[PDB]
């Protein structure tokens, strides 16, 4: 007693928009540092009937029976995760149930410190995530600042994490957890120094590596598994999996931590797991542990270095003057245009990027930067040579943005009016669409 | 620079288990009250490239651009939802971002009351959910009992919600929210009476209708939208959607609730939405609002009544002696077997059900019932005639369970030893597999 007609016959209205969405993705230069494109096999898992099953609990500790095949998939996923991140299952545990990055960080934080617990994290404005304790004078913006007591550490004026400030804060604040790994940080992290600071105050070390996870797995960047008690990551960014999260815990360092984490994910926060997510994650973790994926990750870094170097050749300033990873943050102060203005301009030319704060910024309204990344475009086959064109397109959009601002003024409402119909933008979009439309698309 | 091989070529190990899972689903008599089977169209959405997109924020208020088509899908979803639940978009608002039911409840609860906030809900043992404030002497099991202050109200000895007790509790406890709508409750709810109690104490009315959402939408059962401040529901159960949740808020009763609820989902708890989820939900919400789906829902109730009646003709006791909905809870005390033993017996015969508490039960360990539901089997085309056979199968499983307990003893370890190779079970399973295997499968 069901309708088995395909999506196109069943809901033509919805199917058009999805096909529209498909066309926009394939015709866009996607520089969102956190975005990627999943392969058909990962999308087959996400559409699988495994999502039908309710399997509250953990493998071999299910509330319900009929979970034999589900248990194999959840165990296959945990093995592949520990393998991919070069950790021993005797020494490290992992939870595959968190639905997304934010849920996983909140669940993990709760496990470690509990309600009213004290946490330290990097500020959103300096490159931290919302789930790292972010609040504002006006509001406790994140649950992580409301169900926990949070202190926030700023990066220095050159955009690097300033450890002296971190230690100064840890000794005075005395938190139970200190979080590192960030949302818009273009450089590598000194985990060892974090581990040294955490010990002095007897606090846990929490590394959130969602943005750089692939780098850590393939040993191109510093390894937080050597020093951290907990490691969290999403699977949908540089890792190129579905939208999900992973929580790693150091049993050797903290016995009895497995129970706290596992009980935090369920039943403290979540109910039934999403089995299609888990199947999809397993599928990508196998790809992650192949010499080919290491190649791709290497390619992402090469493209990022080349992109940075080309932007600098065109007189564009980058925060910290470059990158050790997949992402770059452009300081736009010399051009006197805001990041929101450039983002608007870039949408008009089918270039996806995001406005981003810089060290000088005092407000999340009017940020002075944009953040770009290479993983999506690297997934689409762009090589080092292709980055000069991306940099050229961005330089042209900056100039166009300056021209329009000269013509209509700094008020964002007035600036947007200049955008529709602009000859140069229509031309620029056209070149963007023609090059973007050509590239391999999973 | 990606691998486009199909799932079978790319991951044969994973692909076999999924086909295994598929075959077990198709060969099982699925009586899990919270389970259903999604159509190909809903799974096409789940596998869609829309999940590649990051769209933090809300429609027309996105952090990033390139969200034109994503915005159409989110607005189309909220529109379709409000229509389905027969509410005016002027009077009610809905949030479509929550990843699952538990997340949605925690988010909604936080919006209304905040940290340390006072809430009241039905106890887990009486048919309430974990997200309704569940705690135990040994620990605060749900975040809802830890981040909030919760009081729990029990049903009476006949299995009915006892309003006198709720009022007694509300006036004494003075919570900001009172929750109704349950995980294992076989009868309808008097929302009006709840609305009265809440007014007496100035508390919000929260209805969780995930198990009965279809009955509320198609108007076979009482409408909580008439009385509640908030309605929450999952989309993966009777509604037949993907795994996701919806949060409804009454704007007329509480202006400025829209912002409180919306900010709670993001950026308080979650980050990026899962667009494939939202797309999937829109697709099912269209089906919900068709006269055909009302027929299916009607059929779920016909099947449930018939099943209760057939169980009773076989001398099996039901909590509240019947049902007003899709679910039944069987009291097993007269047979001196526990729910866990019957669940084990039922997995051996490919009958999916879950152990459940009954009013007499003091502790969650060793519960004296099993909960069954008709939505999955109704989805597979089972009519009222087919229920006598299901009831017959369950009667045989109870008898066999009693015989095995006689042979091997009441200890769970000892009882399970009798299970493998049992001639009657092999026979019952084969009978089960033959009938189940034949039914339509989406
Ligand atoms: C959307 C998002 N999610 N997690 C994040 C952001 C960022 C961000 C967040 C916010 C923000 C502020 C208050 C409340 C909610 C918010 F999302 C404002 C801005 C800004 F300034 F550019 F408008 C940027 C950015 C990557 C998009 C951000 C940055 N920078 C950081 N570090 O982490
Ligand atoms: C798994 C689940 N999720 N939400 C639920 C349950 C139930 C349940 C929950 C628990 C439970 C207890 C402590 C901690 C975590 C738990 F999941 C124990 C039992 C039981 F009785 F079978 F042991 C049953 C049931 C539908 C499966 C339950 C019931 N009854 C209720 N009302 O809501
Ligand atoms: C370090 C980090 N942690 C957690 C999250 C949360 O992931 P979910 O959105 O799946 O909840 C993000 C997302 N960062 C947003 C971006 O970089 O674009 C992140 O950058
Ligand atoms: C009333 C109610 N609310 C929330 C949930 C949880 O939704 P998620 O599992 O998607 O978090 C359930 C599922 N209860 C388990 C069952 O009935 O089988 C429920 O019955
Ligand atoms: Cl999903």
């Amino acid at each position: 007693m069901f309708n088995n007609e395909p999506l196109e016959q069943i809901d033509k209205e919805l199917h058009d928009i999805l096909a529209d969405e498909e066309k926009r993705q394939r015709e866009t230069i996607n520089l969102i540092a956190s975005e990627n494109l999943t392969n058909g096999a990962v999308r087959e898992c996400l559409g699988n009937r495994v999502s039908n099953k309710y399997s509250e609990g953990y493998p071999k500790k299910r509330y319900y029976g009929g979970n034999d095949f589900i248990d194999k998939i959840e165990e296959l996923c945990q093995k592949r995760a520990l393998e991919a991140f070069n950790v021993s299952d005797e020494e490290w545990g992992v939870n595959v149930q968190p639905l997304s990055g934010s849920a996983a960080n909140v669940q993990a934080l709760y496990a470690l410190v509990g309600v009213k617990g004290k946490i330290m994290g990097m500020h959103l404005c300096s490159g931290g995530h919302l789930t790292h304790g972010f609040f504002d004078e006006k509001k406790k913006v994140s649950i992580t600042s409301d169900m926990f007591e949070s202190k926030l550490y700023k990066c220095n004026s050159q955009g690097y994490v300033d450890l002296d400030a971190v230690r100064e804060m840890a000794l005075s604040f005395k938190p139970k957890v200190i979080i590192c790994g960030y949302t818009s940080y273009p450089r590598d992290i000194d985990y060892q120094q974090f581990r040294q600071i955490c010990d002095e105050v007897n606090a846990y070390l929490f590394a959130d590596i969602s943005h750089i996870s692939s780098f850590v797995a393939c040993n191109i960047l510093n390894n937080p598994f050597l020093h951290a008690d907990v490691v969290t990551t999403t699977t949908h960014k540089i890792l190129r999996g579905p939208r999900s999260a992973l929580i790693f815990f150091n049993k050797k360092r903290n016995p009895g931590i497995e129970q706290k984490i596992n009980s935090a994910v369920f039943p403290s926060f979540q109910g039934g797991p999403h089995n299609n997510k888990i199947a999809a994650v397993a599928c990508q973790l196998k790809e992650v542990h192949s010499p080919a994926f290491k190649e791709y990750t290497q390619q992402v870094l090469l493209n990022s270095k080349a992109l940075a170097k080309a932007l600098i050749s065109k007189q564009i300033d980058l925060v910290t003057n470059g990158t050790d990873n997949h992402l770059i943050v452009v300081d736009l102060r010399k051009f006197s245009i805001t990041g929101s203005k450039l983002q608007e301009t870039c949408n008009a030319i089918n270039v996806s990027l995001n406005k981003n704060t810089i060290p000088s910024d005092v407000d999340c309204v009017s940020p002075s930067g944009v953040r770009i990344g290479t993983p999506a475009m690297t997934t689409r086959g762009a090589k080092e040579k292709d980055m000069e064109f991306i940099a050229d397109v961005l330089a042209r959009a900056i100039k166009i943005t300056v021209d329009l601002q000269e013509q209509y003024g700094k008020k964002l409402v007035d600036f947007k009016k200049g955008l529709p119909g602009n000859a140069q933008l229509q031309q620029l979009k056209q070149e963007v669409v023609t090059w973007a439309g050509a590239l391999p698309f999973p």
